């Protein structure tokens, strides 16, 4: 269905949070987002695939694989190849 293009994994208290939004608005990237502090199993999800430890933002895409926090062009060019679009 590709309504869940990505997940982002994020505090609200983390400094890369407001960061990023902004980078994947500018790029109009739908996108959506949960806190991982509710969500334990999310927690623990972001917190093994993080830098080591719970701490930057990280985005599930729809293949089901991440990328510790990325910018906004690295997201697009994976999300790009999942959706499609870049064909004809």
């Amino acid at each position: 269905m590709v309504t869940a293009a990505l997940t982002i994994y994020t505090t609200s208290w983390c400094g890369y949070c407001l960061r990023l939004k902004t980078a994947l608005t500018a790029n109009r990237i739908a996108y959506d987002e949960v806190d991982i502090e509710h969500n334990r199993a999310a927690a623990e999800f972001v917190g093994s695939v993080n830098g080591g430890n719970r701490t930057v933002p990280t985005v599930k895409f729809a293949d089901g694989s991440t990328l510790t926090n990325p910018s906004a062009d690295e997201v697009k060019a994976k999300l790009v190849k999942i959706a499609g679009l870049e064909h004809h």
